[PDB]
């Protein structure tokens, strides 16, 4: 049940009309995303401002909590909207309430620890109650992705304040508020998260799915991003030695991610092994949608981020392809899909959304799967960069994107194919990438609730939605897929 949920229902979903669907969901999913964020000017005006619920579901399952990860990812979408709107005050107030509530959560002692522990050990805590209190039940803690994603989101807000609002914050005359300046946000909210990442990146915690302990590609990747992105922020506040500490630590994490210490790049199977310790344990073979979700989050389309493992990385792209192939056989709901399909978390998954039996495809993983080919095309076209296709990825391209032999008949004799910007071959591949991306959004259209809200999961047999209702992260993932689709299609 989800008693606080309010439906929009401002249109009848037509499952035969993708273009119209995506036009309407650009607004409907934003409505549902914002509904789960507490702010005085919003629908959720009775919660502590800055609290993001993962879902209005309070039973079967009970997701009425604030997770550091979901809240940060939610705010990355809010920030994308804020940026597209040339800095909307309403949204900026929501971001600042979230920054303030994050300040309070950071200082809340919990089962992972406290703020005054070494490098703020308490910041590893995955979730809190909506009233701001510590969640004291058993849980897969700590999770070291949260502080990284939050540091990144709040850093990005500061860059936006400086670039789009002439350095001006919007809530600094409110009583509730634990900052008076951008420097206060950096020193007292961003920097503690960065100190946590510096202190704990190479320690044991749970993955983003809250289930396994050890090395995790997504976690290390979002940590590397937060550190790299904060370098210039630190420099801007005359925090130069710390800026260089961030730079060196980011470089160290980049080497970790790319080498045999991390264990993520696996040249036996030529794809990323998301959780290398589980490969060692023989419990999972390493395919995971987090492998491509992370790259998407750490290379936001405005930024031209140079951080490692963008979606063009051959190992990331092969994990994507192989998970797609797996899931097209595993889930009966996918049996008639010729192109994209409903994608889950990992092939070994047993979480059904409210217990254990068999795992399902997830709306968020499916929406992120659309973004992969959209971003390949966008990156190339927007920068006039070549598309380079490594031999590891020839099967993927030949199955879904292009007959490579029509590009270069001798492709099998080369380690790669490079397709020059502006060529007919390039336009063919870019266009075919977008068509392929669209097929994943069609899967969403096939199975979305009539009210336009997205659950956590869709049943692997029937495609009916299941698990947590109107999941904020589902809404965000779809919103970012639509934003990317529109941006790539708008390119001349
Ligand atoms: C919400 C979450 O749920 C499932 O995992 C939970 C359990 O439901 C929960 O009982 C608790 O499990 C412990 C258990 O009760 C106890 O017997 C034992 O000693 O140890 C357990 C903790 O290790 O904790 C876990 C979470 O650690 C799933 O397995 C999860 O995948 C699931 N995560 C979802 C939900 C959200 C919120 O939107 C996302 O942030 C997240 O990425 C997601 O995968
Ligand atoms: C309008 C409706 O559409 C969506 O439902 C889909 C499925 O997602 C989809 O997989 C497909 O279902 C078939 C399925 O593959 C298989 O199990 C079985 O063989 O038969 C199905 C084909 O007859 O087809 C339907 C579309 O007909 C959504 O998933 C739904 O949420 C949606 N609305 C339903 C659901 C509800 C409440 O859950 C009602 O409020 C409503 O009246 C109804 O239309
Ligand atoms: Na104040
Ligand atoms: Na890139």
């Amino acid at each position: 049940a989800y008693p606080s949920f309010e439906a929009y229902s401002n249109y009848k979903v037509d499952r035969t009309d993708l273009e119209t669907f995506l036009d309407k969901q650009k607004e409907v999913s934003l409505y549902y995303l914002l509904q789960n964020i507490a702010y005085p000017e919003g629908q959720f005006n009775n919660g502590v401002p800055g609290t993001v619920i993962a879902s209005p579901s309070t039973s079967n399952p009970d997701y009425y909590y604030q997770w550091t990860r979901d809240s940060a990812i939610t705010f990355l979408t809010v920030l994308s909207e804020l940026e597209d709107n040339n800095f909307n005050t309403t949204l900026a107030k929501a971001v600042e309430y979230y920054i303030n509530t994050s300040y309070n959560l950071q200082r809340t002692s919990n089962p992972s620890g406290s703020f005054d522990d070494e490098n703020h050990k308490g910041l590893g805590e995955p979730k809190f109650n909506t009233d701001g209190s510590a969640y004291t039940g058993a849980w897969g803690r700590p999770q070291n992705d949260g502080p990284a994603l939050r540091a990144y989101a709040i850093s990005r807000y500061l860059n936006d304040v400086n670039s789009l609002n002439e350095g001006k914050l919007v809530l600094t005359d409110s009583g509730d508020i634990n900052f008076s300046s951008t420097e206060d946000i950096y020193k007292n909210i961003i920097k503690p998260d960065l100190e946590y990442v510096i202190g704990y990146w190479d320690s044991t915690g749970f993955d983003l799915w809250e289930e396994n302990q050890g090395r995790h590609f997504f976690t290390s990747l979002v940590q590397q991003k937060a550190l790299a992105y904060a370098v210039d922020i630190a420099k801007s506040f005359d925090d130069g030695d710390f800026a260089n500490t961030l730079s060196s630590t980011a470089s160290t994490l980049e080497s970790y991610l790319s080498g045999s210490d991390g264990g993520f790049v696996n040249t036996d199977v030529n794809h990323i092994v998301e959780n290398p310790d589980l490969l060692q344990q023989n419990s999972r073979q390493g395919l995971d949608s987090a492998t491509y979700i992370g790259p998407l989050l750490t290379h936001d389309i405005g930024e031209s981020s140079s951080t490692p493992f963008d979606v063009d990385n051959e190992y990331v792209l092969q994990s994507y392809y192989l998970l797609l192939e797996d899931n097209k056989d595993r889930y009966s709901v996918n049996s008639a899909y010729s192109a994209g399909a409903a994608i889950g978390r990992y092939p070994e998954d047993v979480y059904n959304g409210d217990g254990s039996s068999e795992g399902n495809p997830w709306f968020l993983a499916t929406a992120y799967a659309a973004q992969v080919p959209y971003k390949l095309a966008y990156d190339a076209k927007s920068a006039s960069n070549d598309i380079t296709i490594n031999k590891i990825n020839y099967d993927f391209f030949n199955k879904y994107i292009v007959d490579l032999s029509t590009i270069n008949s001798a492709y099998q004799s080369s380690d790669s194919v490079t397709i020059k910007s502006g060529s007919d071959e390039f336009n063919t591949v870019a266009d075919n990438l977008v068509t392929f991306g669209d097929s994943f959004l069609q899967v969403i259209l096939d199975h979305i609730n009539d009210d336009g809200s997205l659950n956590e999961q869709l049943n692997r047999y029937t495609g009916y939605s299941t698990g947590a209702y109107s999941l904020t992260w589902s809404s965000g993932a779809l919103l970012e897929a639509i934003r990317l689709r529109n941006k790539v299609k708008a390119l001349a």
